[PDB]
Order: structure tokens, then sequence, then C-alpha cells
């Protein structure tokens, strides 16, 4: 299960870049 | 998964450089 | 892994250099 | 790696002086 | 690697003489 | 390898004679 | 080496003479 | 080397005459 | 290498007579 | 919904892949 | 959706390679 | 996008030389 | 995109060298 | 980028040198 | 660039020289 | 240029002489 | 550069006769 | 140039001479 954990941080981690996350 | 991890942190460094990280 | 940790710090260099890092 | 890792220097140094490093 | 080593001091001094280094 | 040496010292040497050193 | 060492010296000093060195 | 050293020497010095060396 | 001491050591001279060396 | 189809494509693609699909 | 359209085809023809595709 | 897409030509190409792809 | 695609042709080029291409 | 391409010419030609090319 | 074409060109020669080339 | 393609081509003449090219 | 073009034929010439070159 | 070519071929003679030329 690493790379689907790996994966979905990825792209939360990439979607609060892209709408901001502070 | 060193390989996948690498590449996620390279595009999520190179995504907060695009945006502005600071 | 050194080859691919050594191209992406040279990439993210490289953009940090480009965008300005300080 | 070391072939890698000269080549990299030399176009960040190459870089850097191009962009101006001080 | 000292040959490359050599190359790649010889063109960063050269670059710097024409850029100018101080 | 101090052929290269030396070759790469001259034509640093008349580089910086052409361009001034001083 | 020495050969080579000598012509640089001489190929140097009589730059240095057409330039001026002092 | 004896004899490439002395025609350097003998150029360099007919140069110095030529040119001035005082 | 007497022989070509000599001669080098006599073209100087009469440079230097031709020239004036005081 | 672009996303969402690309994610379940390509899990489904993947357990196909680990599982064997021929 | 270029992107992750382009994520998901390199991780699953790296998946392919490592298992094996023909 | 084209960044991307040539960094994962780029591994596939080498994990294709490494695994063998004849 | 020419600086890095003549790099990545130059590390696949090389790895072709070193593995054997033909 | 015409100093990149010789550069990574050179390396190569010599790389071919080395391993043997023919 | 005459320069840096004239210095790769001598250094192959010589490496080919150094190997033999025929 | 033309006193570095007459310096090249001295050294790999001798070279030449010293390795034996015929 | 006539001066560095006789230079260079008459220590070729030289070299020549001291290896032989008939 | 005249003084030089007529000191090179004077050398190159007695060098002739001296080795036998015949």
């Amino acid at each position: 299960m690493e790379f689907v954990a790996k994966l979905f941080k990825f792209f939360k981690d990439l979607a609060g870049k892209f709408l901001g996350n502070n």
C-alpha cells in the first residue's frame, strides 16, 4: 500500500498548492 | 519506493518554485 | 538512486537560478 | 557518479556566471 | 577524472575572464 | 596530465595578458 | 615536458614584451 | 634542451633590444 | 654548444653596437 | 470527473498487471 | 489533466517493464 | 508539459536499457 | 527545452555505450 | 547551445575511443 | 566557438594517436 | 585563431613523429 | 604569424633529422 | 624575417652535415 499512499499524498499536496493551503 | 518518493518530491518542489513557496 | 537524486537536484538548482532563489 | 557530479557542477557554475551569482 | 576536472576548471576560468570575475 | 595542465595554464596566461590581468 | 614548458614560457615572454609587462 | 634554451634566450634578447628593455 | 653560444653572443653584441648599448 | 475516471482506470490497469490479464 | 495522464502512463509503462509486457 | 514528457521518456528509455529492450 | 533534450540524449548515448548498443 | 552540443559530442567521441567504436 | 572546436579536435586527435586510429 | 591552430598542428605533428606516423 | 610558423617548421625539421625522416 | 630564416637554414644545414644528409 505504500505506492497508493504516496500517490494520494502527492495529489493532495499538489491540490493544496494549487488552491493555496495557508 | 525510493524512486517514486524522489519523483514526487521533485514535482512538488518544482510546483512550489513555480507558484512561489515563501 | 544516486543518479536520479543528482539529476533532480541539478534541475531544481537550475530552476532556482532562473526564477531567482534569494 | 563522479563524472555526472562534475558535469552538473560545471553547468550550474556556468549558469551562475551568466546570470550573475553575487 | 582528472582530465574532465581540468577541462571544466579551464572553461570556468576562461568564462570568468571574459565576463570579469572581480 | 602534465601536458594538459601546461596547455591550459598557457592559454589562461595568454587570455589574461590580452584582456589585462592587473 | 621540458620542451613544452620552455616553448610556453618563450611565447608568454614574447607576448609580454609586445604588450608591455611593466 | 640546451640548444632550445639558448635559441629562446637569443630571440628574447633580440626582441628586448629592438623594443627597448630599459 | 659553444659554437652556438658564441654565434648568439656575437649577433647580440653586433645588434647592441648598431642600436647603441649605452 | 475526468480525474476520478483516470484514477480508476489506472488502479484497474495496475491490478490487471499484477494479477495478469491475458 | 495532461500531467496526471502522463504520470499514470509512465507508472503503467514502468510496471509493464518490470513485470514484463511481451 | 514538454519537460515532464521528456523526463518520463528518458527514465523509460533508461529502464529499457537496464532491463534490456530487444 | 533544448538543453534538457541534449542532456538526456547524452546520458542515454553514454548508457548505450557502457551497456553496449549493437 | 553550441557549446553544450560540442562538449557532449567531445565526451561521447572520447568514450567511444576508450571503449572502442569499431 | 572556434577555439573550443579546435581544442576538442586537438584532444580527440591526440587520443586517437595514443590509442591508435588505424 | 591562427596561433592556436598552428600550435595544435605543431604538437600533433611532433606526436606523430615520436609515435611514428607511417 | 610568420615567426611562429618558421619556428615550428624549424623544430619539426630538426625532429625529423634526429629521428630520421626517410 | 630574413635573419630568422637564414639562421634556421644555417642550423638545419649544419645538423644535416653532422648527421649526414646523403
